[PDB]
């Protein structure tokens, strides 16, 4: 009951929407996005470095590095929020990369709400030093998207684009929205 037709504004770049949100998907480098929040897909004590998050902290900051400890020092969290650092975004939301995707998805979403944001940037969630199965990865991802827009919870947020760094895995995801097209 929400999906409309999958198109291509660009070489390998994909979108639809789902209800009032324009999914899009593309594989590139996600530190060079401009977005009200980018995620980042770390580890379970926030100071992972290799993969995407290699990239993610080192052109976020050694302030963004020191807000990560910071707030892991305090409590048990489930996801971090921090500011953007020297990315082109105004929050960093910071999720557990071997946690449930769709959990995760859902958290981002509803942080975006609360904020009153319109677009949101994430990787491939769980498939770098996590690996979790990329085409598991797409349908919880996706599926988030379809509950909270179910749910009439979609407001402020209208794109939600997946940045991904391997073509490879690029590919599964456009096959997840073929599958689902209205
Ligand atoms: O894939 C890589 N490096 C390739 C270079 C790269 C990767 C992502 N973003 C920018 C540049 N390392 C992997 C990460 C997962 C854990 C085992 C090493
Ligand atoms: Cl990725
Ligand atoms: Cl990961």
């Amino acid at each position: 009951m929400f999906y409309g037709t999958v198109s291509s504004p660009d070489s390998g770049v994909y979108e639809m929407k789902i209800g009032s949100i324009i999914f899009q998907v593309a594989s590139g480098d996600i530190t060079k996005e401009e977005a009200d929040v980018i995620v980042n897909s770390t580890s379970n004590s926030f100071n992972l470095k290799a993969g995407v998050s290699k990239a993610i902290l080192e052109c976020a900051g050694q302030n963004v590095e020191r807000e990560c400890s910071q707030q892991a020092q305090q409590r048990k969290n489930d996801y971090i929020i921090t500011g953007g650092g020297f990315l082109r975004c105004k929050n960093i939301i910071h999720v557990i990369g071997g946690n449930d995707v769709k959990s995760s998805v859902s958290s981002v979403l509803q942080e975006c709400e609360k904020k009153n944001y319109s677009s949101i940037c994430l990787p491939a969630i769980g498939t770098g030093n996590a690996k979790q199965h990329p085409d598991k990865v797409a349908e919880a991802i996706i599926d988030a998207i379809e509950d909270f827009v179910q749910k009439g919870s979609a407001q402020s947020v209208k794109k939600v684009k997946v940045v991904i760094f391997l073509p490879q895995v690029l590919d599964v995801f456009y096959a997840n929205m073929k599958k689902r097209e209205g």
